[PDB]
């Protein structure tokens, strides 16, 4: 009798509270359940090896590649289409590139998020910095500065499980990560170089080699331990409701550049699991969760981005600084690699990054193996491809 909506992490909290408004509003019965980020993923392996599972589905959009790919989501291309809410024309073409696969359209967007710089004003300041690092040099030479502080002071977080930040600063130094023909790139000098900068900060101790077990507040309010590091909107929501002594003293700036200062373009879709036997609701649900005064008012109040374009002519989107860096930064951000294994080779990264951070291993030596066990990805399934 109940519809059920797998979502993750803050934003499902908003989308439950939408939810019974939703069943109120239609007679509707919902059931919204919260999964954190990182159990997501194997929870929507066990949904698909099952057959059994939601009827709408939140989906992180590195994940869309792979979910239609196993078949497990809904082809909805003729009903958003007639949607007015849900048309793929309301939403930025980076975002629909998320959705649609061979010419089908698999979703909706929901949320928009990119990665920018969070930097704590102040301490800047006392290094030299009047405004945020604006290049690789600075970033590193601000990094290297704030960390001599003190033995448990740093300057800049490398987050180890993050997918996107090796491939980021891989595309910011010129690597196309995967070239025209298809091949991973990961071990050419574009890439590997990337990866030598990044190692930079942690062999001169001013990014951190553990989990330091800090939460936001602790780590980047007080006194700063770390004072500057990458995340999206979510991040600016988590301050702002957690971090009040350093209320002023710190801002968001667009990324660094090398070549450039390309970000990700990610966030989150609803689509409708394709084993379903509630497709109607599961439409009814989606449709209303687009209309766009019910998502400007979860977004606006979560400092977070909206997918709908037209969204960014609101006054806050417009004038509020942080959207104005988002907007920014969004202008540029390109999703990562849509590839059915994108979540299993970002694993793969992360594997390599710790025998390089952690392990000591030569660079140019794990991008080779890292590069070799991509390309095996890819064979395996163009295997599955050529029955
Ligand atoms: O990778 C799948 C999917 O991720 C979306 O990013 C979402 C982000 O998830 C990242 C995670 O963030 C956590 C946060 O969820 C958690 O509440 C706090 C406190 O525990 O810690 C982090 O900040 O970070 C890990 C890396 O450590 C990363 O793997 C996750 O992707 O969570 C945000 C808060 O819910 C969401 O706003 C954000 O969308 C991408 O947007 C999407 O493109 C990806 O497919
Ligand atoms: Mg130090």
């Amino acid at each position: 009798k109940v519809l059920n909506v797998w979502a993750m992490g803050d934003e499902a909290k908003s989308l439950k509270e939408l939810a019974q408004k939703f069943t109120k509003d239609t007679g509707i019965e919902v059931k919204v359940q919260v999964i954190p980020w990182a159990n997501a993923h194997d929870k929507l392996l066990t949904a698909v090896a099952s057959k059994s599972g939601p009827d709408v589905v939140q989906m992180g959009t590195t994940w869309m590649p792979e979910f239609v790919e196993a078949g497990a989501l809904l082809d909805i291309t003729k009903d958003v289409e007639k949607s007015k809410n849900m048309n793929s024309d309301l939403f930025f073409p980076g975002s629909v590139k998320t959705t649609q696969f061979d010419g089908k359209t698999y979703g909706v967007p929901w949320y928009a998020e990119t990665r920018v710089l969070f930097y704590r004003t102040d301490l800047l300041k006392k290094v030299g910095y009047n405004e945020a690092p604006k290049t690789w040099d600075e970033l590193s030479d601000a990094a290297l500065k704030l960390s001599k502080r003190g033995k448990d002071m740093y300057g800049f977080a490398i987050d180890p499980n993050e997918q996107t930040t090796g491939f980021i600063f891989g595309r910011q130094n010129g690597s196309p990560l995967f070239d025209k023909d298809g091949t991973p790139v990961f071990n050419k000098k574009p890439f590997v170089d990337t990866v030598t900068y990044l190692d930079s900060f942690i062999k001169n101790g001013s990014a951190p080699d553990t989990d330091l077990g800090l939460d936001a507040s602790q780590s980047f309010g007080g006194d700063g331990i770390v004072p500057m590091f990458m995340s999206g909107p979510w991040m600016v929501n988590t301050l702002k409701d957690t971090a009040p002594d350093i209320d002023g003293k710190w801002a968001t700036a667009v990324l660094p550049k090398k070549e450039n200062n390309e970000s990700s373009l990610g966030g989150a879709n609803l689509s409708i699991f394709k084993y379903s036997n509630k497709k109607d609701d599961a439409l009814k649900f989606m449709d209303y969760m687009s209309q766009p005064d019910v998502q400007l008012s979860w977004l606006k109040d979560t400092n977070s981005m909206p997918a709908r374009m037209d969204a960014w002519e609101d006054d806050m989107l417009k004038n509020d600084p942080y959207y104005k860096v988002f907007g920014e930064q969004m202008k540029t951000a390109e999703p990562m690699p849509l590839i059915p294994q994108f979540e299993e080779i970002a694993q793969l990264y992360g594997k390599s990054w710790e025998q390089i951070y952690r392990g000591g291993a030569d660079v140019q030596t794990q991008m080779d193996t890292f590069n070799d066990q991509v390309e095996a990805l890819l064979k395996k399934l163009e295997h599955h491809h050529h029955h």
